[PDB]
């Protein structure tokens, strides 16, 4: 790894930047960046391959989420100022008229 270990230290309170860790882009990424990561944690557990998986599984429900919240521009200035909610992750908001 690099010389130079530090120590681990974690803070039991609801997640703030972790949409940013599981993908592997920073806080203030780029499109560019949130885009390429989703896509290689994708590459990696296919829907297909991935059988009868567990862990695979759950991480994949968790991952998506990432490509969620961040997938769009807006969300992004929402969770900014503090703006997202639950109605936005589960999106109630299904149906799109036609006919």
């Amino acid at each position: 790894g690099s010389s130079g270990s530090s120590g681990s230290q974690g803070d039991c309170s609801y997640s703030r930047t972790a949409l940013y860790d599981l993908l592997g882009v920073p806080s203030t990424a780029t499109q560019a960046q949130i885009k390429a990561a989703y896509y290689r944690q994708c590459f990696l557990y296919h829907p297909d391959r991935n059988s009868g998986s567990a862990e695979a599984a759950e991480r994949f429900t968790r991952i998506s989420q990432a490509y969620v919240v961040l997938g769009s521009a807006t969300l992004r200035r929402k969770y900014d100022r503090g703006l997202l909610s639950d109605e936005d992750l589960r999106g109630p908001g299904s149906g799109p008229s036609s006919g």
